């Protein structure tokens, strides 16, 4: 502290199609996300990006973890590997491969996410909770 040595400092989805911009700023209240939302359409292709910054020492094995639960029940956990990154002024950006909102009207409906960032020393380098609401339409 005050700036250890990873900062989580936004998270994004990435969608083309989407109306306006669908941005957490992790550097903020992380309390305030539960309370908030984002829509997605159904069926749409999306990325997930993550802003990060390094402070003093080169992290490697970087990590970002994503559990998704309906209804408070586990439904899906993926591990996306993000690499080995040295410290900078400069934001880094990771992004996940292209991935799918689910389609139909049992898929509709509002998600809960845990996000962990994280590397090969297992560190807490920010952890997060956010919402997903997959719509007919935006």
């Amino acid at each position: 502290a005050m700036v250890p040595n990873v900062v989580v400092t936004g998270l994004t989805l990435v969608c083309s199609s989407a109306p306006g911009p669908l941005e957490l700023d992790l550097t903020g209240d992380l309390e305030s996300f539960k309370k908030q939302s984002f829509v997605l359409k159904e069926g749409v292709e999306y990325r997930i990006k993550i802003s990060f910054r390094v402070n003093r020492e080169i992290v490697s094995g970087m990590k970002y973890i994503q559990h998704t639960y309906r209804k408070g029940v586990k439904i899906d956990k993926t591990d996306y590997m993000v690499g080995s990154y040295g410290p900078r002024a400069e934001h880094y950006h990771f992004l996940t491969p292209v991935e799918e909102a689910p389609k139909g009207m049992l898929a509709r409906g509002s998600y809960s996410i845990k996000s962990r960032f994280t590397d090969d020393d297992k560190t807490d380098h920010l952890s997060w909770e956010w919402n997903l609401t997959i719509k007919k339409d935006w």
